[PDB]
This record gives structure tokens, C-alpha cells and sequence, in this order.
């Protein structure tokens, strides 16, 4: 009935799943009411106001726990599910192929994957295109280590990984292909981000961006009101922005759009659902893995509760109206 009340009950496994889902669904429904305007005139005013506001602006989970929660390549982004029996591992790969098709990857190209995570796309491209030089860029020591280790086991010679904050990283190097998957959501300054990317491109390069979106409006991932315990739980900072499907159309100072797609949010929902189910299946192993690094069974339960609530929440968000509210947007660009 209040902030701490719900949080207390949540950490103590006293909120059932059906209730938790229902609570979170309500929260997102209120986000919808906040975002939809009665006329397109007003909707544009709202969206443009947000776009204009944009132009003014240490602990790492064990990889072993990650393997117990995510799919094989530990994709930390929306996958693509062909069939109702598609496993998370298949969906991972489907998603990878889609990106390769849409980014127009060809054997022989230099490829840069900014915010490359545990490197599932770096690894996919490298294995499928033996003549591409694939660079991952990441700000995490542990991710760089995991990718390099996987490249070694897979007998891959065409992989390097830059350890850098992209917002600080400087280089003369250019690339045939730049891929940005689930990373723009974290970018403080998009206009300046897009500008940097353009400098790492030539007249021949293509830029492919994928981000979670709403079809109609943008929002920060944060509490609207006092009843929203979820937003602040999941993103304790709240430097996750959710751009509208079309927000990036407004950021063509330095790049030019060539194509634009969205993927229905049921794919994302099935992604988080799989992560959740798999986490549940491996609940005990997960606790054992985390206990060393956390040194407290309560600290572990804390870290697990949060990852699970994220999945449970993500499921309500992306499945809303059969995936026709929150979904994933994709764009292809060339340099000016
Ligand atoms: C949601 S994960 C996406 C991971 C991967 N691209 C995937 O599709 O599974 C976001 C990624 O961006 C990275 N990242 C966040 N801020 C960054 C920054 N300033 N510089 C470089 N990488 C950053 C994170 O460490 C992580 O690898
Ligand atoms: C601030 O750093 C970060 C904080 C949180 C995250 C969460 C991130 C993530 C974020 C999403 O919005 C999402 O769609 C529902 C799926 C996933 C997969 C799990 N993955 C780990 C990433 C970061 O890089």
C-alpha cells in the first residue's frame, strides 16, 4: 500500500506471481496514460519536447551465474522467436541472423559492435564471416575477458575487443559496419554519440542501431508517481531512456536513415520469459554461484529477486496489448 511496504513484502517472497504481474501491468498502464495525447498535434508537441530535452543533456555478476540465467551466448537483449517451441538458444541465433541481414554484413568487412556485452553477436559474425575483422567494444573488463576466452575455444582468429567507455574512446580507425544493440538506451548524450559514430565511418560504412522503444512516445525509465516502486527498483539510477520508434529520425545531424523497422514486443516478452523460467529451473545452482562474491545468502536473494522482478516486469511491459506498445526499433544509416 506504500513504497517500503511493497518492497518489504517483495524481498520476502510474500507477493505471489499473479499479484506481482498485475501490480506491474498497472504501473505500465499508467505510463501509457501519461504518454498518449488526444490529438496528433499534441502528441508531436510532447515528443518534440522530449527530443529537444535530449539535445541539452563496479561489481559484475559472475559469468557462471549469467550462463545459468541467459541463453548459450548470454545475449542481453531481445531475441527473435520463430516458433512457439523456439528455445532461447534458437531465438538468440535467429536474432543474430536478422541483425546480419539488416546491417547487410558481408564477408571481408571490418565490423564494430559497440556495447557488445558477452559478445554473442561478435562471435556469430566472426564464425559466419571468416574474412570479417570483428571488434567488440565494451566498458566491462569481465565481458572483454569472456569474449576473448570464447573466441579461443571456437578457434576464432578474427576477433579483437576494445575496453573503453565509448563516450570517452577516441580513435582514427573507421569501419565498414557499426552495430549498436541495446546500448543507446544507456547513452547520456545521443546527438554527441551519433556524431562520434559518424567519425568512425567512411562513405561506404553503414550503421545499425537496435533499441527498446514505445511505438508512439519516449520516456525515461523512472517513477511517474509515488505508487511506482518498480522503475526505481530495476534501474536504481534510471539512466535508461526509452526512445519512441521514431526518435532517432530526429538525430540525423551526422548520419542519414536508409531503412527503419520495428519488431513486435512479443519477441522481447518471450526472451525475458525464457530467462525467468531458466533462472527458476537453476535456482539453487544460481544461489551457490553467487554466495562467494556476495558473501551473504540475503545479498544473493537480493540480487536474484531483482533479476527476477526485471524479467517478470519486462514480460508485462513488452507483452502489453499483444506486444503492440513497447517493442524493439531498428534503423540503418549511412554517413552524411
Ligand atoms: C543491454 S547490454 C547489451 C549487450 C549486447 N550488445 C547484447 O546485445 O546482448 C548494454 C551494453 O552496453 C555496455 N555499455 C554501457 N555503457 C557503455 C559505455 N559508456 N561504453 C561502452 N559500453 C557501454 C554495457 O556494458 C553492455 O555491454
Ligand atoms: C546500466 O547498465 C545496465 C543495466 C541493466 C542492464 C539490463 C540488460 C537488459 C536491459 C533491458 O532493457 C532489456 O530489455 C527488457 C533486457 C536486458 C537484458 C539484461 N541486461 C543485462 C544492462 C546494462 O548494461
Amino acid at each position: 500500500e506504500s513504497i517500503g511496504e511493497i518492497m518489504g513484502k517483495l524481498m520476502q517472497g510474500e507477493i505471489g506471481d499473479e499479484e506481482l504481474s498485475k501490480r506491474i501491468k498497472e504501473i505500465f498502464g499508467k505510463r501509457l496514460q501519461w504518454g498518449y495525447k488526444p490529438t496528433h498535434q499534441q502528441q508531436l508537441a510532447f515528443n518534440l519536447d522530449f527530443i529537444k530535452s535530449l539535445k541539452e543533456m563496479t561489481y559484475e555478476l559472475p559469468s557462471a551465474f549469467l550462463e545459468a540465467a541467459f541463453g548459450k551466448t548470454i545475449k542481453q537483449s531481445g531475441c527473435y522467436f520463430k516458433d512457439e517451441t523456439t528455445t532461447i538458444d534458437e531465438a538468440e541465433e535467429a536474432s543474430h541472423e536478422l541483425y546480419c541481414e539488416r546491417a547487410q554484413i558481408k564477408d571481408g568487412q571490418t565490423v564494430l559492435d559497440i556495447g557488445c556485452g558477452q559478445g554473442g553477436l561478435v562471435l556469430h559474425i566472426a564464425q559466419k564471416y571468416k574474412n570479417c575483422h570483428v571488434t567488440g567494444l565494451t566498458n566491462s573488463k569481465a565481458q572483454k575477458n569472456y569474449i576473448l576466452m570464447q573466441a579461443e575455444k571456437l578457434q576464432l582468429s578474427n576477433v579483437d575487443v576494445i575496453l573503453a567507455d565509448v563516450t570517452k574512446h577516441e580513435s582514427d580507425k573507421t569501419y565498414d559496419r557499426i552495430l549498436v544493440i541495446a546500448t543507446i538506451e544507456h547513452m547520456k548524450n545521443i546527438q554527441l554519440f551519433m556524431k562520434k559514430l559518424s567519425t568512425w565511418m567512411t562513405e561506404d560504412s553503414l550503421l545499425f542501431v537496435d533499441h527498446i522503444c514505445h511505438k508512439t512516445f519516449s520516456h525515461h525509465f523512472e517513477a511517474i508517481d509515488e505508487d511506482d516502486w518498480y522503475s526505481g527498483f530495476i534501474f536504481p539510477k534510471g539512466c535508461v531512456t526509452i526512445l519512441s520508434a521514431s526518435a532517432l529520425l530526429y538525430f540525423q545531424d551526422d548520419v542519414t536513415i536508409l531503412d527503419h523497422w520495428v519488431v513486435n514486443g512479443m519477441h522481447m516478452a518471450r526472451s525475458v520469459d525464457a530467462w525467468r523460467k531458466k533462472l527458476d529451473k537453476n535456482m539453487e545452482l544460481a544461489r551457490e554461484i553467487l554466495l562467494p562474491g556476495l558473501g551473504s545468502k540475503e545479498a544473493v536473494n537480493g540480487v536474484i529477486t531483482h533479476i527476477r522482478t526485471f524479467c517478470m516486469g519486462g514480460y508485462e511491459q513488452f507483452s502489453y496489448n499483444n506486444g503492440e506498445e513497447w517493442m524493439v526499433a531498428q534503423m540503418l544509416f549511412k554517413k552524411k
